[PDB]
């Protein structure tokens, strides 16, 4: 034989049988970077000398979950006792280690507890965040300088976000930002005083005897927000005898006349830094440009300088404003707008100018500005044979903008089609990943000739693995409706046979900006379903779903609920269609959004769906928070959107899950999707008489991602669609 | 046809009660009110079915006056935990035919009684005391102590309610209205459980409900007894309440007031268990003249306690006292662990037991100049029989069962409600047969007539399909173990069924007995031939401390193997299918089921735990201790951690597995199937659940209770492969 028998099992994905080599590197300089055990590989030749030794911190006597280098490379910060928190933000304990002196600073260390601790981008300066409040040292074995003294749990914090913003906003906890030079130190304080809290029940290590209740302010669909002060301090003039002084930048008058957020800090030069601030009603976005003004020691917003964004048929932004990348006088910036015909394109702004102009066009976007230099500026985009799923690096020549040269396209068109990108600090070199449609691929880059300086990761170890396994393989396409074209993705069993009929699982997000349809290669609970179970797994880019314009986009604008929702069912009309899909076994299923949307389906009375899977799904949009839902319903007021609000909640379809198979699943300390959500659409379901499946996960949160809850879900989810489909 | 899960469900073949409250010696009232008489059968309403049409509230529960005075409406109510509930409450003069609108009870009312004789007035309201001597004018503030989920005066705590009152109040009228006795709970260091209610889909925010709850081994509330004078209440001067403080043997450390009983109008009696429950004394307390206080004499003490085990079934038994209030008959285990009346005289240490035997008094009914009435499970030494007894107070050999011959094929299992003098007394069949209510005249125990017998009921039934119940026992040991199975209907000795045991196994319990049930099991039986056993294991009661005590210091570990040795025993019956046996319990019972299941016997496919306790430490401090003692180094802590459902996770690879829970339990709390789940999942074993929101241990709302046996019959047939 010599054939393939093997196929891709649950265990494998559950046990990570085959496994995806990543190359991950940090540039140090222009010319250098690290990679782990710590080498500095140099770019250019080849040549690597070795950093740092793996068994230099075994006399430790902790476990060290991280490390970082000073930019000057004199001293590593060393990450342990890594207590997790939200989705970015955590608690550690640093120590700091002396590299030309070869030991550890014992006097002066950074406390326990700390959360958040960063590197100035020159030099060793030091800013870290402990009880809520900042700290600066200047050297890492002197005494630090407290810069605020107004930090309070839960209600005040300094440098670092709260539970909306760090979710929401700047998909991160620090909100600290250094001076390119490090002279300056811009941090945003958020005030939570009258935020209400979600509070749920943490059960613990069986050894706890009463259950622990956590309290957290998080701001539900039109409740009060967290306010936000914005300041800078010159660290330079930092003195152990007196207190710092931090100098307030007020936000613009359009912004302090109602509720609004901060929502980017980016630092133009050493002495100006821009500002963007955005309403809660999220359509009217305003930039401040702030210079420093030497005689005063204070910060001046011209009001020439400020620019506006904003938006008449939807919101601003693809999840918020784009960040300007400023030229190196600081004069101009280029950012990523939406033109007159609804696509996102890099325009360029005089920073004295109200008008800027556009450098790409097309029926296509950028998806991000990834470097710029005196001549180039670096972007990614999916215009490449007009697939939006697609992804590459492009160069385009500041002098003249006709002159524009994709540099992944051509490279390996067969098997890279989904690029993301890595340059040196002055973008002399960068790192290339190709993520599919084949096996993920890294590879190194002088941008000067453009040519391919080596292979970095190919994966041939997991190719050669994969030689004798029945994998699945992928349709990427697309639907014409109502004259406009929709993609799909379909992940097809080994041996795809069209005159066959096989059972459908779709698979969905579909929330604004979803893409579920691209190039992408992946190993999971699909490739297993398509690989073992012979099942087609499906998702579908319908109306709200990103990186194909505005006119797509925005249509679920105020309307969640609505047009995503009924795009998924008509996708299943479509595959049946097709003449493939067995249509007495169709299901759905999804995670968050897309649990959303599961249960909106299942419980829509189309009569096409026979089963589906809700994992911490969204039941009604007055229990998720701000933010994000406000984004795209505005307020739940009768003067606002409360009609729509009321009117696309997944209990009030309950009477209609007695058509469908129905699976429940939510962890009971989640802290994104409130468990809340789903015992809502449980009691909904027992008052009307409809029998269904659930499953709660004790103190997992919205990932359910610990390794023995991760093992268990999928197993679960994995014995109920085989017997919806009758798979013995 | 077969009785069917939506007949159990919407109880479509419904079982009538004939509920009385007595009023005199000789008359009593039912529901429309009418005043019955326990000589004629005849009756004159009392108040008219729509005499309330123009109240403009929808009365929930009635209760007329001792002198049948004035009538106390009830409304506006609101359920806490299993006894305690608020109210709004109008008083109705039926002299005057009209509501009383002067000083009037407050809304959100925590309790309400009127004392024994006349019209006075005792309510608790923001856990305080208040009194009315008549309904029209105002209240007498007896306690000013009174803050919520702290200082209760009048009303229990959640343990005291729960665990030792079985009742919501505190408040103890004596014989004649002249004392107000009552306790006053202190929850201050008591730790809170709390947990999340999610309340109407409207409801944005969570909120967290916090309950003082002592779990085993942390700190307990202290409880004071106060009496007041309901005589001599001033409006000018605060009210005077004398404390009667515990013993000096129950002093020393952390106790209970467990039983509260008046013996005449000037002696009171209390009990008090010290909190390891093996040792308890009764108080008796006279009211001094000359001092106007409380006096409990040391040489009056009388002790209980034991050495094998708790003392009492779940409490120390209640005295009930001669006329004269000198002397006193309760039930006490006597040398061989048999549990019998015993008969104490005040001033004396020994007491007399008045019956024996290997059988057990179940309670105490009346006592009169000439006879004394009890309940046992005497007749055919059937520990699950139940039949009235009198027994002649100057011959204790003398004793006529007054119930066993009455209709010996349907009826064997009396309850009894004797008239105030006890001239007359109802009877309560339940069982083998339709319950069957009856009066009689106690004077020659003659039948006076039949008050319900059912057979609106029997008719209906005659066209459906029904199971039947065989009551029997096995012998382990060389002792009987009494047995319960619920057969499907035209049984077959020659075919293999597939068996269901249901199970409770807790300290005490019996679940073989002669009762007539409807439930869920009569259509498992009926409609998918499945039979449902129960068994009566080492633990259970009602036969004596060998059986009883067998588990003391030592849950989950003799009860647990007897459910699968009787399971085995089931399976060597020829009728049984081994391939298909399945067990479920609720409460101690899904603690049961959850440790068989986790056994690795290899018995069972698949099993229900709705409800289950996982680890002792979780579970209330009155119940648990009573036989597991503290978690503790010196005592008792090896046990409680070897007692985990936890501990066992591995073992549930084996079997089919259904957790159920309500998320608003306050008794065993939701964290108790939480700490399962992450058991199993930490393992790697699938299994099945099911969240209730915001229902609480008896999963009880109308929708909740209709989905949960729904969903449970689903795994069950699909556990037994039933289309
Ligand atoms: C199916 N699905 C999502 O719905 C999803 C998502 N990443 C996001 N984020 C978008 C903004 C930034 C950050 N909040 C993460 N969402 C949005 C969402 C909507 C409703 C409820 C929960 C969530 C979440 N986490 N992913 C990866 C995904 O698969
Ligand atoms: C299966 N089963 C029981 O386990 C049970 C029960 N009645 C009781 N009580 C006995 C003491 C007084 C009062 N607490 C009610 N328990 C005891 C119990 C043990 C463990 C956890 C919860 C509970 C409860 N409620 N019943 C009727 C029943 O069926
Ligand atoms: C955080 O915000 C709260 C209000 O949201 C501020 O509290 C107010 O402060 C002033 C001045 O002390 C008081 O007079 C007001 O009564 C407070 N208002 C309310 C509604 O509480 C608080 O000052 C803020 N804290 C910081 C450091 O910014
Ligand atoms: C209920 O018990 C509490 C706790 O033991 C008592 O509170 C103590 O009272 C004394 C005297 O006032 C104080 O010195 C202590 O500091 C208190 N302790 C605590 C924890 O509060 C309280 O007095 C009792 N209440 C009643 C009505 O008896
Ligand atoms: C009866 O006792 C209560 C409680 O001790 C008295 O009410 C308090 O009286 C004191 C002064 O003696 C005040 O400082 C408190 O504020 C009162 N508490 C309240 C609001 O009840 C009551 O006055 C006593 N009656 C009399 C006059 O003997
Ligand atoms: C790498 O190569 C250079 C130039 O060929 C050589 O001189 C040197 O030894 C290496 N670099 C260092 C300093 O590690
Ligand atoms: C952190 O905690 C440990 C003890 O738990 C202690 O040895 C150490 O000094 C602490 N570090 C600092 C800088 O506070
Ligand atoms: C700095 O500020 C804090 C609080 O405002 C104050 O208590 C502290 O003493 C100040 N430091 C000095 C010495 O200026
Ligand atoms: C960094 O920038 C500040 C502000 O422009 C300047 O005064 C300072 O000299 C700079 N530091 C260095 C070392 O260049
Ligand atoms: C029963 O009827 C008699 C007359 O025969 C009457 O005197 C008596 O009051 C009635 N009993 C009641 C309480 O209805
Ligand atoms: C009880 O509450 C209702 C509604 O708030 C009110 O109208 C009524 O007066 C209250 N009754 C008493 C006795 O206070
Ligand atoms: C009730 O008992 C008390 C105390 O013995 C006594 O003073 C009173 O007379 C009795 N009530 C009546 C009038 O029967
Ligand atoms: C009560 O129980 C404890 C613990 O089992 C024991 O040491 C003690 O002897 C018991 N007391 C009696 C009265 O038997």
């Amino acid at each position: 034989h010599h054939h393939s028998r093997k196929t891709y099992t649950l265990t494998d994905y559950l046990k990570n049988t085959y496994r995806l080599k990543l190359y991950s590197l940090r540039w140090i300089s222009d010319h250098e970077y690290l990679y782990k055990n710590i080498l500095v590989f140099n770019a250019e030749y080849g040549n690597s000398s070795v950093f740092l030794e793996n068994s230099t911190f075994d006399e430790f006597g902790h476990s060290i979950n991280d490390y970082s280098i000073s930019p000057d490379g004199q001293f590593i910060l060393l990450e342990y006792n890594y207590v997790k928190q939200w989705r970015h933000s955590y608690t550690a304990s640093y120590d700091i280690y002396d590299l030309n002196k070869r030991q550890l600073i014992t006097e002066e260390r950074i406390p326990n507890n700390t959360q958040w601790v960063t590197w100035s981008p020159v030099g060793h300066k030091l800013a870290y965040v402990w009880n809520n409040d900042i700290y600066v040292k200047i050297e890492p074995n002197l005494p630090s300088y407290r810069i605020t003294w107004t930090g309070k749990e839960d209600i005040i914090y300094n440098g670092i976000t709260d539970w909306v913003y760090e979710e929401e906003v700047f998909s991160a906890y620090s909100a600290l930002w250094w001076s390119p030079n490090g002279t300056f130190l811009a941090y945003a304080q958020f005030n939570d005083t009258e935020v209400p809290l979600i509070e749920y029940s943490f059960y613990s290590d069986e050894s706890l005897q009463y259950p622990k209740t956590v309290r957290v302010p998080y701001p539900k669909a039109g409740a009060v927000n967290p306010t936000v002060k914005f300041f800078v301090v010159n660290t330079d003039s930092l003195s152990s005898v007196t207190n710092a002084t931090s100098i307030q930048i007020t936000a613009p008058a359009s912004m302090l006349i109602g509720d609004h957020y901060l929502c980017d800090v980016t630092w133009a030069t050493q002495e100006r830094i821009s500002l963007q601030w955005l309403r809660r009603i999220q359509n009217y976005s305003v930039m401040d440009i702030c210079d420093y003004d030497e005689s005063s020691g204070r910060w001046n917003c011209l009001v020439a300088r400020q620019h506006i964004e904003m938006s008449t048929t939807g919101w601003v932004g693809r999840f918020r404003p784009s960040e300007p990348h400023f030229t190196l006088d600081g004069n101009s910036f280029y950012k990523i707008i939406s033109n007159e015909e609804g696509y996102r394109h890099i325009c360029y702004f005089q920073i004295d100018k109200k008008d800027c102009t556009f450098i790409t066009k097309g029926t296509w976007e950028v998806i991000g500005i990834e470097a710029l230099t005196s001549d180039y500026l670096y972007y990614i985009s999916n215009e490449y044979k007009g697939m939006p799923g697609g992804r590459n690096l492009y160069k385009i020549q500041l002098s003249d903008y006709t002159k524009v040269t994709c540099l992944s396209c051509e490279l390996n068109p067969e098997r890279c089609q989904y690029y993301s990108v890595s340059f040196s600090k002055e973008a002399k070199y960068y790192q290339l990943r190709c993520s599919g449609p084949g096996l993920p691929l890294y590879t190194l880059h002088s941008s000067v000739n453009d040519k391919g300086l080596r292979v970095l990761e190919d994966n041939s170890a997991l190719d050669k693995m994969l030689q004798n396994v029945q994998m699945p393989s992928k349709k990427l396409d697309f639907i014409i409706l109502n004259e406009t074209k929709f993609w799909y993705q379909m992940i097809l069993p080994p041996h795809f046979d069209k005159s066959k009929k096989y059972p459908l699982l779709l698979d969905v997000y579909a929330g604004p900006c979803s893409q579920k349809a691209d190039t992408v290669f992946r190993l999971n609970w699909a490739t297993y379903l398509a690989s073992t179970e012979n099942i087609i797994v499906a998702s579908f880019d319908g109306r709200g779903s990103g990186y194909q314009g505005d006119k797509i986009m925005h249509a679920i604008n105020r309307r969640l609920g609505t047009f995503e929702v009924e795009d998924q069912i008509e996708a299943a009309r479509q595959f049946s269609k097709m003449g493939f899909v067995d249509n007495k076994r169709i299901a759905i299923w999804g995670w968050s959004y897309g649990g959303y949307v599961t249960s909106m389906v299942l419980g829509s009375g189309s009569g096409v769906f026979k089963c589906g899977i809700a994992v911490a799904p969204v039941s009604r949009w007055e229990y998720y928070d701000s933010v994000y839902t406000e984004r795209y319903m505005g307020l739940p007021t009768p003067e606002d959107n409360l009609d729509h609000y009321r009117n696309s909640t997944v209990m009030s379809r309950a009477e209609n899950f007695k058509q469908v198979e129905y699976l429940l699943i939510h962890g009971t300390a989640d802290d994104n999707v409130h468990f809340q959500q789903s015992a809502q659409i449980s009691k909904a379901l027992v008052d009307v008489g409809v029998d269904f499946q659930a499953m709660w996960y004790t103190d997992e949160d919205h990932g359910i991602a610990s390794s023995t809850a991760h093992q268990h879900i999928y197993t679960h989810m994995s014995h109920f669609i085989k017997q919806c489909f009758s798979l013995p």
